[PDB]
This record gives C-alpha cells, sequence and structure tokens, in this order.
C-alpha cells in the first residue's frame, strides 16, 4: 500500500510547549518520522509519514492550532530571559505520497551544523526535503 507524507520547515523551536505538544500529538498518532533542528536556537525540518486522516489531523495541529509567534521564558542560574517570538513561522513545504517508508518510528535530535542535519536526513533518504539558507 501507499504511505501519505507532510514536511514543514520552521525558524525556531526554542519553545518547551511547542516541543511537548508535537511530540504528544505523534506519539498518539502512530505517525512516523523525525524533527531536526540546528542547535537549541536554530531552524529546522517535521517530516511526517503515514495515513491520510493521521497526516492531515497534524498538519491542523501544526500549521493551525500551535502558535509558533507566542511569546515565551527561560531561567537559568545567572537569571531569566524573555524570548519574543514576532518574527518566528512554520510554512508547510512539501506533500505527497511515499512506497517506501524508512522511519522506525518518531524521533528528535538537534544537530550541530546544517551539514550535520543535511547527512541525517540523508541516511533515510530524504536531503531533498530540507531547504538550507
Ligand atoms: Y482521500
Ligand atoms: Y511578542
Amino acid at each position: 500500500t501507499v504511505y501519505h507524507c507532510k514536511v514543514f520547515q520552521f525558524k525556531n523551536l526554542q519553545n518547551p510547549k511547542i516541543r511537548f505538544k508535537l511530540k504528544m500529538n505523534s506519539k498518539e498518532l502512530s505517525l512516523k518520522g523525525l524533527c531536526l533542528r540546528i542547535r537549541d536556537d536554530g531552524p529546522g525540518i517535521i517530516i511526517v509519514v503515514g495515513n491520510e486522516k493521521s497526516c492531515k489531523f497534524y498538519e491542523n495541529l501544526v500549521m493551525k492550532r500551535i502558535k509558533w509567534n507566542e511569546d515565551f521564558e527561560l531561567h537559568t542560574n545567572t537569571g531569566d530571559i524573555k524570548m519574543d517570538m514576532h518574527n518566528n513561522s512554520i510554512s508547510k513545504t512539501w506533500e505527497g505520497y511515499l512506497q517506501d517508508c524508512k522511519f522506525k518510528g518518531w524521533f528528535m535530535k538537534v544537530c550541530n551544523d546544517q551539514d550535520s542535519l543535511l547527512r541525517t536526513l540523508g541516511q533515510f533518504d530524504s536531503e531533498h526535503f530540507y531547504s538550507p539558507v
């Protein structure tokens, strides 16, 4: 049979609340794929693979329900940080079908450089799904 697939690209995900939601929902839905980002503060990619119903549900989650631009606060050993996200965004970039699915669950990974990200995507035959800048 045939696997439905979607891919999204974000400018930032330092927000722990966003991270939680993406996790929990991937968990509850039986979707497969990954979320990769260049360092804690960099851009990245979400890839999702499953049946049509689940993919559209996730599309809704990510493009409609999540406030990618919502301000949040971080706490450290030297003090507090207020993060304003007015210029963060999410973008849905690819949409289609696969005969083959190389992902084995749904996982996240923070990479050190863009090449580390591209190398990873390539282990799953997916270098092309990303758009560098
Ligand atoms: Y249909
Ligand atoms: Y703001």
